[PDB]
């Protein structure tokens, strides 16, 4: 059983991908921001959300894609909240423009997503052909993307997220209260110096139906949620130099490398992405917080909890967003009750089986 | 010992721990360098970056420190005339300047000036380093000797990179690398012919002559021919790759660049050896030693006592050839005296039988 330990090892694919093939993306990244801070754009506040990506960290949980935040530091924004989603909200401006280029973007009160992300994608997709240096290609604009994905084709088939993001300095909205259970974890101290931080919204389509097309965002955590995989423990030293190890991120590996390799083979599991095992392991490490339980002589354990208790996920139907309550990602209005218990099917399979689908010799 | 090697490799993740975000830091700073080196009236229109690894620089000699970059700038049809008889430095002489060359003004004489050369590098490199915005980075005063334009770029703390010049030629190996880099058992005829079509590097670094005129002298660097051996290690196409197995190659590098470190850190007496000594002499034992299951990572307690074997080999018998110019002996009687060949040699053997105390740092 203790060949997951192998797998991990075999997980790593350092400078493939990581190392140089990673440092070579940042490279071309803040040459774009940079000169994508250039002339009188309505972006030319732009910066680049602290965020673990480039630092070995793409490579933990879905190696093939790469990703990235432009944000934008707006004025007194208020927030419609759309509907009873908890966290896809209408932006709009508190008092009436008056320095602001975003202007240009407004639609009737509300900020428009679509005709800034519409600008957005037509600037990036201007001074990237304005440098040579390498060779570097955009994705085509699809329906639901609220990203601008630069495919380079330096290694393999990358594809780089760009994700602009509104950054509030305010306080978080108020669907966010109960959320972010760390008390028992990682403190009220840590939780309320998370909170004091200022929160983004994504630009991404709230589908629910005839309403408001490219009007919605949706509220990001990404920067939030960093900070709980690097600072994953209840001792401030666990996995660093001076300290001791567990296997949280390795449990985490292995589930996204489940989920990965089982999506490849079907796709009826089109439905489930790396954030259900991202929140199903917040919960799972809020819920286990002593560092104990998570002991690296445990793989096999904590793994095996952590698939019953996305089996349990699945079965009862309820993996609440981490960060909003009422929001619960496993709804029936998002994935039928059929792809539940299709997936629970092959992952209680791969885990009644000593994990077949790792077989790499 | 108790089998502590693995231990102490987990614990040199300690790049991690510090040297991430300077690395990234190094390579924003120095992309900007380079690119807004890239303006016109500057000899250095048409550099580069020699594409020598990565900044986590631990590959070769695992320092958790000080850092180091490469600039190329390819040169026309260089003749190179061997310094006396060093095999590494040269003086760099041109046959015809091409109309239109910008190192027309760099020569005292029929020869190329590395003293001249590197004025208005680093007079270039001080000129742009303060107009790079919202970044704290400015220059040391040079030190003598050193070749370099050290970088300070202050964010947290401390922040160095050495800035090494380097010229490109695409055209020959000089004669003394002609039967350097014996790769033919391990890596083969067909890589090492390969290997040699790539263009070669001059660095400005002075011999040691009280005599004769070293002022502009040029010396051999192969650290971009070097980097590919280290990635591509093994008799192997698939060693420490996805479909096949581990070596405990690079494992005992930095085990030995780390041992030496500690103790270099430790007297000043181990002053005269550097972690080219290490790279140099594992180049050597990985060609005595070409089998991958030679380098098998359960067998790394033996595998590094067996480096440490032969570079205390090396140490005794005052031999130690550079890897790709066989005349060039590192362990040299001129280089380095026998007072300090003696005192490293009790010192790693003292570690060696007492299971390595020097590694106890938990
Ligand atoms: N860096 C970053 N921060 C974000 O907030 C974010 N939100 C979306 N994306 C990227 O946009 C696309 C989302 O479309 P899709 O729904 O089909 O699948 C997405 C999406 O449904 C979901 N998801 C990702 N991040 C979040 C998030 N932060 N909150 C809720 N759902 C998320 O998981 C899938 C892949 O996530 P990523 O691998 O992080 O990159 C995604 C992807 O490019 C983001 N990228
Ligand atoms: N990237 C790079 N390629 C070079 O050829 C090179 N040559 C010198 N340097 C750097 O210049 C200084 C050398 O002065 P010192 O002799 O006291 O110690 C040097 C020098 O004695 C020795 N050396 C000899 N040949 C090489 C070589 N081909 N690559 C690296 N180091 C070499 O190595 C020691 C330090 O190693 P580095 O860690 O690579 O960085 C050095 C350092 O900043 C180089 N840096
Ligand atoms: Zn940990
Ligand atoms: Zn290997």
């Amino acid at each position: 059983p203790d060949k997951l330990k192998k797998v991990l090892d075999k997980l790593r694919l350092k400078r493939k991908d990581i190392s140089e093939a990673a440092e070579t993306v940042n490279k071309v990244v803040e040459r774009l921001l940079r000169r994508m801070q250039k002339r009188e754009s309505e972006f030319k506040g732009v910066e680049q959300l602290n965020t673990g990506s480039y630092y070995e960290h793409v490579k933990i949980s879905a190696p093939n894609e790469f990703d990235v935040m432009f944000k934008l530091e707006v004025p007194r924004i208020e927030l419609q909240e759309y509907y009873e989603t908890g966290a896809f909200y209408l932006v709009k401006f508190k008092r009436i423009p008056r320095g602001n280029p975003l202007s240009h973007f407004l639609e009737g009160e509300v900020l428009s997503a679509t005709k800034m992300l519409s600008k957005f994608r037509k600037i990036i997709k201007e001074e990237v052909k304005e440098i040579k240096d390498i060779d570097v290609s955009v994705e085509k604009e699809k329906p639901g993307s609220p990203a601008v994905t630069l495919l380079i084709r330096n290694p393999e088939e990358i594809s780089v997220d760009i994700i602009l993001a509104l950054e509030s300095k305010g306080s978080w909205p108020i669907s966010t209260k109960e959320g972010l259970p760390i008390q028992g974890w990682l403190g009220t101290k840590v939780r309320t110096n998370l909170r004091r931080e200022p929160f983004y919204l994504v630009p991404k389509n709230a589908k629910d139906g005839n309403s408001f097309q490219g009007e919605t965002w949706r509220l990001s955590f990404s920067h939030t949620e960093k900070y709980i995989l690097n600072n994953h423990g209840i001792e401030k030293t666990c996995c660093e130099s001076s300290g001791a190890k567990c296997c949280r991120k390795e449990c985490l590996k292995l589930m996204k490398y489940l989920l990965e390799q089982l999506k490849k083979e079907f796709q009826e599991l089109d439905a489930f992405c790396s954030y259900h095992v991202k929140t199903a392991i917040f919960h799972m490490w809020t819920q286990d917080p002593q560092d104990s339980q998570w002991d690296p002589r445990n793989l096999s354990s904590c793994f095996d909890k952590l698939l019953a208790f996305f089996l349990e996920c699945l079965r009862t139907e309820k993996l609440d967003h981490y960060f909003i309550p009422k929001f619960n990602l496993f709804s029936q209005e998002l994935i039928d009750r059929k792809s539940k218990e299709f997936l629970s099917k092959k992952i209680e399979y791969e885990r009644n089986n000593g994990f077949p689908i790792f077989d790499k010799l």
